[PDB]
C-alpha cells in the first residue's frame, strides 16, 4: 500500500515524534538502517520494544543498491516503514529513494524527528548564520579528502558560521570524534597554508544532542584538540564571526574563553 | 529546580517527541509561547489534551521582559516546561533564556524536535548546500527592507539554496504566502536589476512540511507566481544551481518542468 519514512530522532528510542511512533506501530513490516548517524542512547532492542515491531536491519549496500528489491515489493501490498537515525533526508541520499518508490509505483510520505542540522540551535549559534556545510572523511590509503578545507575558507570570508559532519563507519564501528577532525583540518592547513584553522581557531563541540547531558564546548583549538568530549557522536563547527550574544551564550553555557566577549567589530 | 525546554515540532500536535512529552506530562507547570511562530496544524486545545495539563500561554513581552519572574520562579522548587513551536533554540532569542536560567540558580534541559531547517530536506536539495537563511518581511510606510535579496544572491552566486522564511504576524494569526513573497522579490529585482530573482528564476514552496500531505512545488517564478499552494505556513527557496539528482526529485516529487533538467543542473 504504502511507504513511510520514518525518522528516529538523535540519541534515544523516544526522541521520534508521536506521529512517528503512532504510525510506525500500525505498519506491517518494518525496516531500517544505522549506518547514516549513531544513536548513542538506544538499541535495536528498545526501538523494536517501543514499536512493537520486529525491524530488519539494512545494509548500505542493502538499501543503496536493493531497496526496490528488498523494501518496495512489500510496499505493494502493505503499509511500510523504513526507520533512520535523525532526519530520514538531512545529509543522506535517502531522498532519492521516494524516486524509487515512485516508479515502482508506491506512495511514500516523510515523517520528520529531530535533526542534527537543527540541534547545532543548542550551541547558542544563530543557525540563520550557518553557511555551506561539509564532512570530515577519514582519509583511507593515499586518498586525503581535504575540500571540507575550502568550504570553512568561503564561509569565514562571509562572516558565516561552517557545521562539519564527522566521518563513520559503522561497520567498523569507527565515529569520528572532535578531536580526529581538528588533528586532520591541521594537517590540511599545513598543506594549504590559508591560514582557515590553526591552533588560535575558535571552535565549537556539540557530542551526543538530543541526550539529556550533551557535551557543549567552544574554545580555541589549541585548548580543546586533546580534550575529551564524550562518547559519539560528535560534530565540529567553526563559527564565523560571532554576535556578541552568540559570544555570551558560549561563555556562560559552553565555557568559552571570556575573551570571546570583546567581539572585533 | 529543573526547566525543560520542549519542541513541539513543525505542524499539528504529535510533532513532539515521545521524550518531550513524556516529560511535559511529568512536569508540575507547562508554559507555551507562540509569538515566534504558530502550529498551524493544532490548536491549544489539542495540545492541552494530549499533555493532559493546563497550559499557560506567555506572550512576546511575558518571555522577553518577565521570563525570570514568571516561569523560573515556579521551576526553582518545580519541574517546569516551556514548550516552543518547531525546535527550542532555533529562535534566535531563546538561547538567552538558559542564560537567565543560570543566573537563577535552574538547571534546563533541551528536548529537540523537528525544525523547517531539516524538514526542507524534503525538497530534495541536499541540506549542505544551503547557505545563509534569511526572512521576507512585508514593507511598510516609508520602510521598504531588501536584505532578503542580498543573502540569495551571495547564496546563488556560490552555488548555494537559499532557505526563506516568510512574514508572520504570529498574534494576528496572520501568514505571508509564497505568492505574496515572490511579488515582493519581483519588486526588489525591479530596483536593484542584480539579475537574482526574475519571471525565469527556478523556486521551490514547501507548504505545511509535518504534515502527511505537505505541498512541495518547484518551477519558474513566471508559472508559480500565481498558483495555488494551499494553507499556510509557506517557506519559499531560490535554490542555487542543481546537482542531477536534486532536479530529478523536483521533477519527479515536486512537479518541477524537465526543462530544468538542463537550465538548471
Ligand atoms: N546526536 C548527535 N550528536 C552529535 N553529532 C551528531 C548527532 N547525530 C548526528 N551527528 C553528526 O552527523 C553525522 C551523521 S550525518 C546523518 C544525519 C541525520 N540524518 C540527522 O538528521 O541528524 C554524524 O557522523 C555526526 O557527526
Ligand atoms: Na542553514
Amino acid at each position: 500500500m504504502v511507504l513511510y519514512f520514518i525518522g528516529l530522532g538523535l540519541y534515544d528510542e523516544r526522541d521520534i515524534t508521536v506521529k512517528g511512533l503512532e504510525i510506525a506501530k500500525k505498519c506491517d513490516y518494518v525496516f531500517a538502517e544505522f549506518y547514516t548517524s549513531l544513536m548513542a542512547g538506544t538499541t535495536l532492542g528498545r526501538i523494536q520494544k517501543l514499536i512493537g515491531k520486529e525491524i530488519r536491519v539494512l545494509s548500505r549496500e542493502d538499501v543503496e543498491l536493493n531497496f526496490e528489491n528488498i523494501v518496495l515489493p512489500l510496499a505493494k501490498e502493505n503499509d511500510v516503514a523504513f526507520l533512520t537515525p535523525g532526519d530520514p533526508l538531512v545529509a543522506t541520499t535517502h531522498a532519492e529513494l521516494r524516486i524509487r518508490a515512485k516508479r515502482a509505483g508506491v506512495e511514500s510520505y516523510v515523517i520528520h524527528a529531530p535533526s542534527i542540522y537543527s540541534a547545532v540551535g543548542i550551541t547558542g549559534l544563530h543557525i540563520y548564520k550557518f553557511g555551506k556545510s561539509a564532512t570530515v572523511a577519514y582519509p583511507e590509503g593515499n586518498w586525503f579528502p581535504t575540500m571540507y578545507y575550502d568550504v570553512i575558507k568561503e564561509n569565514a570570508e562571509r562572516g558565516l558560521h561552517t557545521l562539519l559532519f564527522l566521518d563513520i563507519k559503522a561497520e567498523k564501528r569507527m565515529y569520528m570524534t572532535a578531536n580526529e577532525a581538528m588533528e586532520l583540518l591541521l594537517k590540511v592547513e599545513d598543506m594549504k597554508k590559508g591560514g582557515v584553522f590553526t591552533d588560535d581557531t575558535l571552535v565549537v563541540v556539540l557530542a551526543r544532542a538530543g541526550s539529556l547531558n550533551p557535551t557543549i564546548r567552544a574554545g580555541y583549538v589549541k585548548d580543546l584538540i586533546r580534550e575529551d568530549f564524550g562518547d559519539p557522536p560528535h560534530i565540529l563547527i567553526v563559527p564565523g564571526k560571532l554576535h556578541i550574544v552568540e559570544a555570551e551564550y558560549l561563555v556562560e553555557i559552553a565555557g568559552a574563553p571570556r575573551e570571546i566577549l570583546r567581539v572585533n567589530v
